[PDB]
């Protein structure tokens, strides 16, 4: 398993956010993002490790790599289309 998660071109904190605050935060990140970059994106609500990246997989996004080994769940995300 290769690390993912290496400097991503962006970031979006979902500890304490909850859909869609979280799922919008990769909205305007996905918004501000470019296809061929990075985002890392943390999140300790339940909700985020469902809709935060099911978002992204809409948006024509990738998941680059998920983090669900303990709260607060992480997942990378590609921005791409």
């Amino acid at each position: 398993m290769t690390d993912l998660f290496s400097s991503p071109d962006h970031t979006l904190d979902a500890l304490g956010l909850r859909c869609p605050e979280p799922v919008m935060m990769v909205r305007k990140t996905v918004r501000n993002m470019q296809p061929g970059e990075t985002l890392l994106i943390i999140a300790d609500d339940p909700a985020t490790t469902r809709d935060i990246p099911g978002f992204c997989t809409f948006m024509e996004h990738e998941l680059v790599a998920k983090e669900t080994d303990g709260l607060p769940y992480r997942y990378l995300i590609r921005k791409g289309g």
